[PDB]
């Protein structure tokens, strides 16, 4: 993730399960680069199960 | 904050007493302002008796 924004590139999509989203959606915000410049994508059909606030992300 | 950074300015002074600097740091982290693009202070004269880490620094 590190050098992938150190090329500047925004707009990703996910291929991931379950059980990586757990952890993708805590990393994402351990890095510290949450901007709306991003865009992101889940592969998986389970959104309700995981933890959606809608203030912790400012838009993205 | 919002408004402050839809302002175009990114350097805050934050002036404020340990228990106040425990709840805007927490606060700060649980949006996530913790890229490159912001420089915090704090004037409370302990920081390395509070609750800090360096691993979840890696952006401000």
């Amino acid at each position: 993730l590190k050098e992938m924004k150190k090329s500047k590139e925004f707009y990703v999509i996910f291929d991931c399960s379950h059980e990586t989203a757990a952890e993708i959606l805590k990393q994402i915000l351990f890095m510290g680069m949450m901007t709306e410049y991003y865009h992101y994508f889940f592969t998986t059909l389970d959104l309700f199960a995981l933890d959606l606030e809608l203030y912790r992300y400012s838009g993205v």
